[PDB]
DNA sequence: CGATCGATGC
DNA sequence: GCATCGATCG
């Protein structure tokens, strides 16, 4: 199920985007540039980033003693063959686990694309390992632990240049990525990538440029840290101009200037400007221009607070089994087998999305819940008051009773993993996708659930009336999309962005005691119940975009 | 406990 | 194309 090249992480940089790499860091390296460099590569593979960096290196007249190391001999083998091949005699292959769970001085040159491997693949063992070891936090990845371990063999004063998954400029478990990064490099340059697909793979990497700091130093601040970021642009302003003179992609990664650009069949939207405050590393990494920084500076300023002080942001039901809980023909099953009417509870999918009302329209989905309320608090069924229901978890019991996870917690082997409170589903509450390119927050008072791919939106206080409308429409605006943007930088492939608990916290709230948003309460509130209302919402929304204006003070 | 994260994945 | 869904961590 798990391939040798998804658990070993083994994907190899293309020719063009390694050229890349090299040619900017020995632009970035300030060393003698008249000795012998030693340049490292922790996870050489087939040798690529060895050959690109002494092909551009010898076009400089500079003499590399290229070292390379990879865990896996096949690896080793190859590299060996094509380094000899290509005429360079001062080289060396190293066949070990570099992060060491026989000696090597620091080296002056870093170039890098080590293995990117989840912590489900890793294993939760080899996980803790890792963070005990590099000090490291949250969700570990793999590449994560080689950031650390290869910093620790480079010179101070030394350059790295290492091409990672974007992940860590926005993932709270890139903090401790950031934290370290920041605080170990003068940070040179940080380039985005976006959804360019250099690889097969279907990641967006980012590149990082930074001279290791000396323990000894000054103020730097002659240096200023600098970004890149390169994304799909697939809608094109009216008014917005497109540069159509380069010819191949791995040639944008060059200009230096930010607009529009078109290569083939795809055009980009390409920004440069400066990382600001990367000190900051509890936050996400924000990557903007000037322009954009400023508006997003002006929105927090003049904003009365953010949903995280309102509302709670939950995630919908997680039972870590979809395809035995969540069905939709539970009338098919054998009659000694479909489950008590007691306990099949309509749940709302992420395909059942769309903005102010529920597409509920068409619907048949429900869970097989497993929780209650009993005595005051929340407990699992009892599998013997529901007969037919529990013969239905019994021709399951194997995979169920599988989930570690689920013994471990002396926990039910038949149970959701996280049922959430049964008392909390009746409430109103707003409900959006998590995975989506655009906004689609919408109101549902009937009391069901909500699937995991979804969250889910309910008051602090009591009252859950006009505060979720408020919430409402300045979720689903383009006010807050721009605002999305700027802020929390994390996309999937095809302009999807992530909805997720740490980012709508962060969304900023007008007062919802101006006129404004009193005014805004009550168009979000005709959107909901006005069904009849069709094409002419848009009419709505246009005058909720010119009230949130009005409401933050700004006009865009 | 309850939200994260995806060399996405099928 | 286009939207995971289940191990994981705190
Ligand atoms: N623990 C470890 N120690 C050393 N190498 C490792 C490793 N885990 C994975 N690798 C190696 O890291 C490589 C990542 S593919 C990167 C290859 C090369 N850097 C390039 O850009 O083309 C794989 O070949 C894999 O064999």
């Amino acid at each position: 199920t798990v391939s040798r090249q998804k658990a070993t992480g083994a994907h190899f940089t293309p020719d063009k985007l390694a050229e890349v790499i090299a040619k900017r860091i020995l632009d970035y390296f300030k060393g003698e540039k008249n000795r012998v460099i030693r340049v490292l590569d922790p996870a050489c593979g087939d040798g690529e980033l060895l050959l690109a960096i002494n092909k551009v290196a010898q076009s400089m007249n500079i003499q590399l003693e290229l070292i390379g190391v990879d865990f896996d001999i096949d690896a080793i083998n190859i590299a060996n063959e094509r380094l000899s091949r290509s005429g360079h005699k001062n080289f060396r292959l190293i066949n070990k686990d570099f992060l060491e769970m026989e000696e090597l001085e620091p080296v002056d040159i870093i170039i890098a694309n080590p293995p990117y491997v989840r912590t489900q693949i890793l294993g939760a063992e080899k996980a803790q390992k890792l963070r005990e070891k590099f000090n490291l936090k949250g969700r570990v990845d793999l590449y994560q632990a080689f950031l650390v371990a290869m910093t620790q063999q480079l010179k101070s004063n030394g350059i790295i240049g290492v091409i990672t998954s974007n992940r860590y400029l926005t993932t709270k478990g890139g903090e401790s990525t950031r934290k370290f990064l920041v605080s170990n490099f003068n940070i040179l340059e940080i380039m985005d990538l976006g959804d360019s697909k250099f690889f097969e793979a279907a990641v967006l990497p980012a590149i990082f440029f930074g001279e290791k700091k000396n323990k000894e130093y000054q103020k730097e601040n002659s240096n200023v840290p600098k970004f890149f970021k390169i994304y799909e642009q697939s809608d094109i302003e009216a008014s917005s101009s497109v540069n159509s003179e380069f010819n191949s992609l791995i040639e944008l990664l060059e200009v230096n200037k930010s607009g529009l650009y078109s290569v083939e069949d795809k055009t980009y939207s390409i920004s440069l400007g400066k990382i600001i405050s990367p000190e900051n590393y509890k936050e996400p990494w924000i990557l903007a221009t000037e322009d954009e920084y400023e508006w997003f500076m002006k929105v927090n300023q003049n904003a009365y607070g953010f949903i995280e002080d309102f509302a709670h942001v939950k995630v919908g039901i997680k039972t870590t089994a979809d395809s035995v809980f969540i069905r939709s023909d539970w009338g098919e099953l054998p009659e000694e087998q479909i489950p008590e009417d007691k306990l099949l509870r309509p749940i709302i999918s992420a395909d059942q999305a769309n903005k102010w009302s529920v597409s509920l329209v068409g619907n048949n989905k429900k869970v097989l819940y497993t929780h209650e309320i009993r005595d005051g608090q929340i407990k699992a069924i009892n599998l013997e008051e529901f007969p037919r229901a529990k013969n239905y978890l019994e021709s399951h019991k194997e995979r169920l009773a599988s989930r570690k996870y689920v013994l471990k917690a002396n926990r039910n082997w038949y149970e959701i993993w996280v049922p959430h409170d049964p008392s909390l589903w009746d409430k109103p509450k707003i409900i959006f996708p998590d995975t989506s390119p655009e906004p689609k927050f919408f109101y549902e008072d009937k009391g069901s659930v909500v699937d995991g791919n979804c969250y889910w939106i309910i008051p602090k206080k009591e009252n859950s009336n006009d505060i979720l409308f408020l919430i409402m429409g300045i979720c689903n605006s383009k006010f807050m999309s721009k605002y999305h943007d700027i802020a929390f930088q994390n996309k999937l492939y095809a302009g999807r962005r992530r909805y997720l608990t740490q980012y709508v916290n962060k969304y900023p709230i007008p007062d919802p005691e101006s006129i404004y948003s009193k005014e805004i309460i009550s168009l979000v509130r005709e959107l909901v119940n006005n069904k009849k209302e069709t094409q002419d919402i848009n009419e709505i929304e246009n005058r909720i975009e010119k009230l949130i204006l009005r409401a933050f003070d700004i006009e865009s």
